[PDB]
RNA sequence: AAUGGGUAAUUAUAGCGAGCUAGAAAGCCAAAG
């Protein structure tokens, strides 16, 4: 999805910066919104990274059914507007107080129990109804999104035929430089079930109406009382100057 | 003494054996959007 960019693409690297940043907010938000379908918060998440995020949850039935139902919810969201290019696969290993110095073959042997369930669910993706609804036919499409070859919701953003996600990514590339990224319900790129992402300035938080706010690269607590993400980014200049600034002063 | 004749050595020696500048640019594309 990220290196779907090719030769003769409208976006140079803003369509690549804003695309590898967007999936990282999606990986952040799956981790966040999974923890309030449960009763938990950010402490229980051991790590979040490039789509991978390890947790510590409770070995009980009301959590496992919440895991399965939220997994089906987010995969319905990914099928609604990414069409089997993105698939999130949960997986959970039950363990006692065995991550404590049967000392060698107890810790990693249950950390790998979740990776086996992921590899089993990554390999047998869907079920009956959600694949019969896939290849149901019924579409007289003439055109397609020339970035990702999708069909639904075609617009003419800068006289090229692009889709709903790949116009939201240009809008997010105009909004990428901000520190604050809020989740609304109907604005910008969708990142979940009834949950969309929008980049916002600081003093526009009273104008906008959100539910959860992320602040990027900040250790001060701030005013919005946000969730602190940390994405590495830097821009000294635009890309086309990087050859011309390759000279010395002489 | 005349008379017959020439015979030996060197066949090039000492050097420099290339130096410096340029080492791909400008367009299409990409950017500008
Ligand atoms: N948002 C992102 N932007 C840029 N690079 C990323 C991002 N997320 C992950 N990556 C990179 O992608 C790597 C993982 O690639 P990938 O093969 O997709 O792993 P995966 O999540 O297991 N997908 P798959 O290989 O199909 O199972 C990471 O190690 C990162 O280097
Ligand atoms: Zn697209």
């Amino acid at each position: 999805f990220i290196y779907n960019i090719n030769i003769a693409t409208n976006g140079a690297a803003k369509q690549l910066k804003a695309r590898s940043l967007y999936l990282d907010f999606m990986s952040e938000y799956i981790a966040d919104s999974l923890l309030d379908k449960l009763g938990l918060n950010r402490a229980n998440m051991l790590y979040v990274g490039g789509g991978h995020a390890y947790f510590v949850l409770a070995n009980t039935e009301k959590t496992v059914e919440t895991l399965v139902q939220f997994e089906k919810d987010f995969n319905q969201f990914l099928l609604a507007n990414f069409q089997t290019r993105l698939y999130v696969a949960f997986g959970w290993g039950s363990f006692a107080a065995k991550d404590i110095m049967n000392s060698p073959e107890s810790y990693r042997q249950v950390y790998q129990k979740a990776s086996r369930m992921i590899s089993k669910k990554k390999i047998s993706r869907y079920d009956y109804q959600t694949l019969m609804l896939l290849n149901r036919g019924g579409k007289s499409s003439e055109r397609e999104c020339e970035i990702c070859h999708s069909v639904e919701n075609l617009v003419s953003y800068h006289d090229q035929k692009v889709c709903d996600i790949c116009r939201g990514l240009y809008q997010f590339s105009k909004e990428i430089a901000h520190d604050h990224f809020i989740i609304t319900e109907n604005e910008g790129l969708p990142i979940g079930p009834n949950a969309c992402l929008k980049g916002v300035a600081f003093e526009k938080l009273s104008q906008e109406a959100f539910s959860r706010v992320y602040v990027k690269n900040d250790y001060k607590a701030g005013t919005v009382k946000a969730t602190h993400v940390f994405v590495g980014d830097y821009q000294c200049d635009e890309i086309y100057n990087y050859a011309a600034l390759s000279k010395n002063e002489n």
